[PDB]
């Protein structure tokens, strides 16, 4: 059937009846009327069993062995559906598929049904995601930490082309992954006052919220090896709230309990843009406090927690310890671990801060200003009044340390300080994570250079040593195996499955770039994807495509950098073509743009608008035919990508120079068979200096051109100018050509472009359809754009998220990856 | 090792491998870590499998042979812990004692862990627990149906003395018993308005909640039945709740859906109040139109929906659907059913009625006018207009009935209206039940009688065939095998086990009155008790009590009318008597008060620190030695009645005659070797007639007394007067002898007593201690208490509540009770 393991012959008996069992049991259901969303937990039920005795031996052998742990804090964590993924690491999809087969159900109908896990908005929340499943496969004692919200990434909704919000309710069936832990719930503080006593300092008249830990199991792909995803849920205290008396209520204080657990109710829906609102600030603190407390219980317990030298001697801290800051979310980790030490253990400074830098890391992942947090010192002064006088006292002592190391620099002083003046005193905690970690790196190298040439110059300057980078990279079990079956199997059949936790392997299919069946089959499965993708769309969304022509996709959140307007230009420009010489040959294309867009950006709800306008109008037009469609994918997840990237033919991955930190999708499509237009941006430099220059669409400005430009000063006006193809777009848009009941509807759009475009879309248009036309010329080609393709496929191994992690072990947490097989799952009660 | 079944060898071994399945797969520990809560939760999944089967069965017999439907509306139901319950109706008690047992567990230390399922706030409450129990012991398909609060009655906390109220988060470690059923989740209306159009009226532009059932099971006894218990729990929905655009937040709309979630919050903690909030009538509006369309759709399947007559024809809505209304709390169920049948199912006026009121039946449990629900129309107008306007037509209807019964007698017909005139418009719901009811019940003789010649006496002319009565009951189950397995033993020893279900059987017990060894036992089990309990005490509240004293105890909710100060007048009484006489003899007791207090009744607060205040004084007098000792139990509830009750040698049931409607606690005591000092009110009546009043201790005014008193006008200086020993003790009151920090903190309470005691307690206070000195001389006669107490035992057995529901059943719903075992839980799989 494929590589998805083995159909044996007791297992398929031994899942069967243990299906069979959940539904009678756990479901309280007879097969008379249990509908296809049973069946889909009746099989949860029974696939979750398989990995609990896996999970109990795993965490049970780090606390015999004793390691040093790895704490990843993010806000985020983007898993989606895990039913299939955790089949596929634990070698149990074709029993399964069998056993199913055998009750007379299809086990695809099944995983379906499966909510995602939205717990993201979009890369940095995906990132997390394939780390966790990469340290879980590296043997790695990591563990996930992060807010259970019970109300994920919004379910996007199209009407009237305009984008509707409605809410994510993904527990409303319940989650047969997480299992609650109310036995080791934590008290987090809040608000208060600082008293300042004979030794020491003491946070007072704190509002306390509790939180609850739930744990969701992330099992390593086929090593036996299942790590913790830790998610603290909030929880209103049964005395204070309720108990701090005198008149108000009986009733209402029970109905205002839903105040304090408000924290973690629903995810903040944005991308790339900081918000500085309260409830933000207290869900950062919340799992940063809960998370510490958890880290420090474990630690001295330890072997510490028996003997060493005796004496809570915190030294060891950080060789037992590391804790990972995906971004400036989690960033009050710092002074909170300074408060415990100081307040709590009462260390000396010093002392303290020696640990918290050596066991602290900060990973950035973008360079734009409005992405920046940097929280009022009112707020903070208000919520964490002891936090704020940490800060105070860290930025006092490390500007100490830059006047030292730069005389009379007055100005540097200023622009290195944590502290901000101006309209309102804020806190810049990306500055405050640089002066606490021991290590700070970027996430490509491009992003990781500019860094230390621009936004962090002076960081760097202080301290060389501190600045890495870590190019980002993605899961091959979910981003391959699990979503393209058919790939993985041909590759199989040359190469081997040892390249599934060894990516770089497949180099080896290199030899296959000239081999006449493989090319035939390379194209054969992405036929068959794009047949099974074009289906689902008449079957879930309705309105035909042409499953022969290319499939052009760009799919990521909608942002002004992502420059989805630029694939909007271009998109015109093909209809206007065709509209000029009717009878003209054209490779047929069906672009494919989907996205979420945040629910307060208006800018990118304008583009959603625009985009579903022109699709109007193009879809329509009889002289069209069937050689250009313009479809909008709906509510856009990891879910719907595991379906859209293996049939996609064209990958978009053009930002403005200099923006995308990163990128991870483009590395998606790379891996499943799609070929890339982009701009040298993010990984995308990495790419195309993997696969070869020759193999890879690169167009448009460079970095420097962009800053060239700069300097300069951008005018629209000039492109506007002396490209009349260009002209002619913009005119129809400010016509009505596209909005016929309401003509200036795209006013906005089209002012922007000429007035105030941050990202010069107008630069990089020529260059953009130009490289357009090549790669229609190479889709007439059958043969060499397959052959194209092999060389991507079999270049793209340095973007596994393993590559990455190994590199964090080994240059930032200082640990050994390890593919050892742990000591099986077997049964086992002591 | 007791009848609690047998352990037999196979299923004990198959216990404790389902036990360690569920530690290891269900809870995910291993017994390196597991707690006891741990090892609880393991057994209660283990036992919760036992019934899942009979589950099954039992609903899918009840759709084969469609039988009469029996639907319980009540917004209370008092559960208590159910592990023990459900151990004891299934026969695995010792059998699950043993298996534990070899698991090295003390099953008793793990019952004590399981939370209450406090839903309901007393005797109301209660009532319908123990009517489900009867009506799954005795066959019947039968559904209760309820509010799954998440917040139930508070816990209570006395600090110096005063009651303090706590959340009862009752479910923060989950609820093993309960299935969540979200895909039978219902839509329901609120606010929206009124359309008349062409063919009927229409309810437009409303809000909508919905309604997400969960099932709990209801074994029967020994029977193999297992009936359901459906709690609904109010979600929001995912459109509106965030669809309803043009501004406002997206987050803040997030947040917001906690506003139609709080309808199922929590419990409202009155009793024999009405308290007219929105909040409350929302409730009550939830639970009544979620229950009435599952109902309507169970009766549109049942052999109607194959054939029949074919034409949905509701004319055999009442042959097959049966709906008791608990009080008028799901009042609105009557015009509820009428707004379906009319303007849904399209039935004219007059069909419709006559359906409603064939299936229909309410139940009264209280005549003062303060727990009367009387619902301002502004309120009714703006939630449910519909409703309104279908009241105000059947109170036309109503009227007119009366006008031509009663030609002429004008005051008669405002005096029947549904609708009450004056400051504010309101609508009678007590009224409205009657008239859309074939039956009207009380709870008790007298109880019945005075609601035919007071209350209802106008309606009760008008039809004097819809007037019955009921007299309470109680589960021998819960209360006498459950918390009195010592009793139930010995009884069982002499006469059988037949009499669990057959509790009229205990009569034959009269014929061992004067057995030697009979009484040996009987007064052993309950020497066995009053240490046990003694321990208890010193165990989780800790401060000595001395067990060969007499145990006097008075377990209730707090309230004027139960007279609990009654009870402290005698108490002060007795310490003034000791104070007086030091060196003369009389019968130690060690008097136990114990209830809740709503915590807006702030006379109810007072009284509970009455008594934790002479209970200071009394308990520190070294003079008064372990003669007498005053304890106030704390957080009075199911699960510790199941503890002091089965150790009370005199029970306390001294409310003014005719204002507790029956009373139940009063039949526990009864039936766990209690003797009883009260009035002739309620239940009372019918005990002493049962056990015949020289085995009761009866005191104070009648009913008739108490009106003559009335007429004549009630003055109780008059008693201060003449009575010296009352005189004095209200002097101690003044003059704070109780409270010498605070010494007018008693002045509420003593001037309430001398100018509005609505309860006339001096009235009652000379016949009362009078026959307090008469109980004391009978309890130095060990011999003749213990047959005084055989007396009553053996002839409670009418009080038994399978005889409470085989009336209902007869005489209302038309139902024949059966004792046949359904066919076996075996396997099968379909
Ligand atoms: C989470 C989100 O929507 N935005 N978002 C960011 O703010 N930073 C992002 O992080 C990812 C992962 O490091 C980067 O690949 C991406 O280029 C960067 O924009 C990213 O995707
Ligand atoms: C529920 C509650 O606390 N109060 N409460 C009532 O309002 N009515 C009560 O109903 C029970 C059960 O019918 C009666 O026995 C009791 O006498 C009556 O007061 C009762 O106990
Ligand atoms: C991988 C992924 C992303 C990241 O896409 P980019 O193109 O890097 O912005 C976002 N959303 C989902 C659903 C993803 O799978
Ligand atoms: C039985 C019971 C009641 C009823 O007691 P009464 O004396 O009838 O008011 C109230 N609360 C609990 C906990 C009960 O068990």
């Amino acid at each position: 059937i494929s590589v998805r393991g083995l159909a044996g012959v007791e297992n398929v008996t031994e899942l069967k009846k243990n299906f069979n069992r959940h539904l009678h049991f756990t479901l309280v259901k007879d097969r008379n009327v249990a509908t296809p969303r049973d069946y889909y937990f009746a099989l949860a039920h029974t696939v979750r069993d398989h990995l609990v005795g896996r999970w109990i031996r795993t965490q049970q052998h780090y606390y015999e062995k004793d390691p040093k742990r790895i704490y990843y804090l993010s806000l985020e964590f983007y898993m989606g559906r895990t039913l299939q993924n955790t089949m596929v690491n634990l070698a149990l999809e074709n029993a399964c598929d069998e056993a199913t087969y055998q009750l007379g159900l299809d086990m695809e109908e099944l995983e379906e049904i499966e909510e995602d896990a939205g717990l993201g908005n979009g890369g940095l929340g995906r990132l997390a995601a394939c780390f966790l499943d990469s340290m879980a496969t590296l043997g790695l004692a990591a563990y996930g930490y992060g807010i259970r919200y019970e109300f994920g990434i919004f379910n996007q909704k199209i009407c009237g082309g305009w984008q509707m919000e409605e809410a994510d309710d993904w527990l409303r069936y319940g989650n047969p992954w997480e299992k609650a832990r109310p036995e080791f719930t934590l008290p987090v503080h809040f608000y208060g006052r600082v008293e300042h006593t004979s030794q020491g300092a003491k946070w007072v008249d704190t509002q306390v919220v509790l939180a609850m830990p739930y744990d969701t199991p992330v099992p390593g792909y086929r090593n036996n090896v299942v790590n913790t995803m830790r998610l603290w849920s909030a929880k209103a205290p049964n005395d204070f709230n309720l108990k701090d008396f005198n008149v108000g209520g009986y009733i209402q204080a029970v109905l205002d309990r839903n105040l304090a657990e408000n924290i973690s109710r629903v995810l903040y829906p944005n991308d790339n843009f900081f918000e500085g609102k309260e409830l933000r600030l207290k869900q950062e603190y919340f799992v940063v406090a809960a998370t510490l407390q958890d880290i420090i219980r474990r630690f001295k317990s330890s072997k510490f927690g028996c003997r060493d030298p005796v004496r809570t001697n915190f030294d060891a801290f950080p060789d037992k310890v590391a804790i990972q800051l995906n971004d400036t979310h989690p960033s009050l980790a710092i002074p909170e671990l300074m408060r415990v030490l100081v307040d709590l253990e009462r260390l000396d400074w010093d002392k303290a801060w020696e640990v918290t830098v050596k066991t602290c890391a900060y990973t950035n992942h973008t360079v734009i200003p409005e992405a920046l947090e940097r929280w009022p010192v009112h707020l903070l002064e208000t919520l964490l009044p002891r936090h704020l006088q940490i800060i105070y006292e860290i930025n006092q002592r490390f500007l100490n340390r830059v006047a030292a190391a730069f005389p009379g620099d007055v100005d540097r002083l200023r622009r290195m300080s944590l502290v901000e003046e101006g309209a309102v005193k804020r806190i810049n905690m990306a500055h405050l994570c640089i002066a606490g970690s021991h290590a700070v790196n970027g996430v490509a190298r491009i992003h990781s250079e500019i860094l230390k040439k621009t936004i962090f110059k002076d960081f760097y300057e202080l301290e060389p040593h501190k600045f890495q980078n870590k190019t980002n990279g993605i899961t091959p079990r979910r981003w391959l195996v699990l979503c393209n079956p058919g790939l993985a199997e041909i590759i199989a059949e040359r190469i081997g499955e040892e390249y599934i936790s060894d990516l770089d392997q497949l180099r080896k299919l290199l030899s296959y770039v000239d081999d006449e069946a493989f090319i035939r089959d390379v194209a054969k499965v992405k036929q068959e994807n794009k047949l099974k993708f074009a289906a689902y769309l008449e079957r879930e969304y309705k309105v035909h495509i042409n499953p022969n022509s290319l499939f052009d996709v760009q799919v990521k959140r909608i942002h002004e950098y992502k420059r989805q307007l630029l694939n909007c230009l271009h998109v015109i420009t093909l209809y206007n073509r065709i509209k000029k010489e009717p009878n003209k040959f054209v490779v047929p294309r069906t672009v494919m743009i989907g996205g979420k867009a945040a629910p307060g950006y208006h800018m990118a709800k304008m583009i959603i608008k625009l985009i579903t306008a022109i699709g109007d109008v193009v879809n329509h037009d009889p002289v069209v035919g069937d050689r250009l469609r313009v479809i909008f994918l709906e509510n856009y997840r990891v879910s719907l990508a595991e379906k859209v990237i293996p049939a996609a033919d064209l990958s978009e991955q053009i930002s403005t120079a200099g923006t995308e930190a990163s990128g991870t999708g483009n590395m998606k499509f790379m891996l499943n068979g799609a070929l890339t237009i982009g701009t040298m941006d993010g990984a995308n430099v990495e790419m195309a200096e993997e696969a070869g220059e020759e193999n890879f669409f690169i167009f448009g400005m460079r970095v420097e051109d962009v800053d060239r430009l700069d300097q300069r000063g951008y005018n629209a006006q000039e492109y506007y100018d002396r490209i009349p193809e260009l002209r002619q777009i913009i005119e129809q848009l400010s016509s009505g050509f596209f909005s016929p009941k309401q003509p200036d509807l795209f006013k906005d759009i089209v002012n922007m472009l000429m007035h105030h475009d941050r990202f010069k879309v107008f630069a990089d248009y020529e260059e953009y359809v130009k490289c357009q036309e090549r790669v229609s010329a190479l889709y007439k080609n059958p043969r060499e754009w397959t052959r194209m393709v092999i060389r991507n496929i079999a270049t793209s191994g340095k973007f596994s998220s393993d590559r990455t992690i190994a590199q964090y072990a080994r240059e930032i947490w200082g640990v050994e990856p390890s593919r050892q097989r742990l000591p099986a799952p077997d049964e086992k009660i002591p």
